[PDB]
């Protein structure tokens, strides 16, 4: 099973782990974990903490032949629980969460976009275009112990979280590129 076999105290993660599409993982909608929580569960959201840390450290990047991540989702590692990671770095880290069943309860009119775009870890090609998104989202969560967070986005940070919901939920990132004009600004969509 992917989860016993990633969560062995021998095991760090990488990119073989790291499912692509095609794999009708991605496509599936992830199932709610359940309090208290297993150590298996537990110990599956430090690792993928781990591997987002691994990946941003140039040294062991390098080593472990890793792609800078601030995201991962748990079904990315072929796991259908609603577990997510994001680790965004300030310009130590500006968004740090390992988050349980995470939900976004609000969420603003505005839209947003990166202007760079938006890639995947699980996506072995480029897709270009503004990835339409909601501008500002209120997020609930649990952590490992049980105890809920509510949480406010915007900006960047935003995007990162909405990326990774969007895996627990069987959604790729190039699902919200309008395909006809990617490049295309409707009123009430904020380019960052
Ligand atoms: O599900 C989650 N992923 O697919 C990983 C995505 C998550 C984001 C995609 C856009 C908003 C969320 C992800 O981090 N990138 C995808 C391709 C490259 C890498 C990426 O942008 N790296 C960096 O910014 C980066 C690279 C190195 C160091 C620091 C930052
Ligand atoms: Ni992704």
């Amino acid at each position: 099973s992917a989860i016993e076999r990633i969560t062995k105290a021998a095991h760090l993660i990488d990119m073989n782990d790291i499912i692509r599409e095609g794999n009708p993982t991605l496509r599936t909608v992830a199932e709610e974990v359940t309090f208290p929580l297993s150590d298996q569960e537990i110990i599956l959201g430090e690792k993928m903490m781990q591997f987002l840390k691994h990946s941003q450290d140039p040294v062991m990047a390098e080593k472990m032949g890793l792609r800078g991540g601030v995201g991962l989702a748990a079904p990315q590692l072929d796991i259908s629980k609603r577990i997510i990671a994001v680790l965004v770095p300030n310009i130590a880290y500006d968004l740090e969460a390992i988050m349980y069943n995470p939900k976004i309860v609000s969420h603003s009119v505005q839209d947003a976009a990166l202007g760079e775009g938006e890639g995947c870890l699980s996506v072995d090609r480029n897709v270009p275009g503004y990835v339409v998104r909601h501008a500002r989202v209120t997020v609930d969560y649990f952590d490992k112990d049980g105890e809920k967070h509510r949480i406010k986005l915007k900006g960047y940070n935003s995007i990162v979280v909405q990326h990774e919901i969007d895996h627990i939920n069987g959604i790729m990132f190039y699902d919200r590129i309008n395909e006809k004009d990617p490049f295309a600004v409707k009123d009430g969509l904020l380019i960052l």
